């Protein structure tokens, strides 16, 4: 167990600028600038106890992950509404995006989108951080070329993570963790599977028109999601493999990097689709 050292920088509020508001759990578009630094970086500022300590142990996580494909925390405000800075990404979550431009999103997009969430994925289990709430909306788009994982409040830190009773996505989680409250980066790979079953389907929503409380049945029957249309049995394979009953026969993310690389190099062979063929601004993945 070795020494966490990263940074844990404390920004000035008078450093920033809060163009307008992106969502709302309230997210601003803005522009940060070090003082004197000549550098402008877009940001995302994600402005009760209960919501300070649960805002900073998410600022914990996201100050000790550095990946190219996982989420930047930039630092934190120090006010009474306590704001996470980040990395603004364009694109908005990988949800809507895939909602919005279904009719020009080619199998070329689609499967380096899968690659390069797994590697994000197999970094989080190289840093031992099982993620409990991977899904495609929390994916976020910096540029249709590239997507960093997000949300990492529900994170934690390690073979096997026990949890209480808080509130849970049923539709995107493991049996294992349905049932006996367990999660493990296998079962990080089960949410995975729906993930990009999300995206093969251009967002649908996983057991649509079912509760919650039948869905731990359900797959118990051996029940899964459909194959999505445009999905070869081959991308459709890897995806059932993801929700094996037994954890440990599931795919590594390492593996599904590998995988989806080989489709990677000849899309069209696994995906069918119709058709497919302000000066000193930094982005902050340039601002180290
Ligand atoms: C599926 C929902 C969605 O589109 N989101 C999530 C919530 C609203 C912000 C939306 N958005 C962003 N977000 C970010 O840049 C961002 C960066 C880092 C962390 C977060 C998070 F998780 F805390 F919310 C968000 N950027 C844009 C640009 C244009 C349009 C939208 C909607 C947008 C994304």
């Amino acid at each position: 167990e070795a020494p966490n050292q990263a940074l844990l920088r404390i920004l000035k509020e008078t450093e920033f600028k809060k163009i307008k508001v992106l969502g709302s759990g309230t997210v601003y578009k803005g522009l940060w600038i070090p003082e004197g630094e000549k550098v402008k970086i877009p940001v995302a500022i994600k402005e009760s106890p209960k919501a300070n300590k649960e805002i900073l142990d998410e600022a914990y996580v996201m100050a000790s992950v550095d990946n190219p494909h996982v989420c930047r925390l930039l630092g934190i405000c120090l006010t009474s509404t306590v704001q996470l800075i980040t990395q603004l990404m364009p694109f908005g979550c990988l949800l809507d995006y895939v909602r919005e431009h279904k009719d020009n999103i080619g199998s070329q997009y689609l499967l380096n989108w899968c690659v390069q969430i797994a590697k994000g994925m197999n970094y989080l289990e190289d840093r031992r951080l099982v993620h409990r709430d991977l899904a495609a909306r929390n994916v976020l788009v910096k540029t249709p070329q590239h997507v960093k994982i997000t949300d990492f409040g529900l994170a934690k830190l390690l073979k096997e993570y026990h949890a209480e009773g808080g509130k849970v996505p049923i539709k995107w989680m493991a049996l294992e963790s349905i049932l006996h409250r367990i999660y493990t980066h296998q079962s990080d790979v089960w949410s995975y599977g729906v993930t990009v079953w999300e995206l093969m389907t251009f967002g649908s929503k996983p057991y649509d028109g079912i509760p919650a409380s039948e869905i731990s049945s359900i797959l118990e029957k051996g029940e899964r999601l459909p194959q999505p249309p445009i999905c070869t049995i081959d991308v459709y394979m890897i995806m059932v493999k993801c929700w094996m009953i037994d954890a440990d026969s599931r795919p590594k993310f390492r593996e599904l990097i590998i995988e989806f690389s080989k489709m990677a190099r000849d899309p069209q062979r696994y995906l069918v689709i119709q058709g497919d063929e302000m000066d000193d601004v930094v982005d902050a993945d340039e601002y180290l």
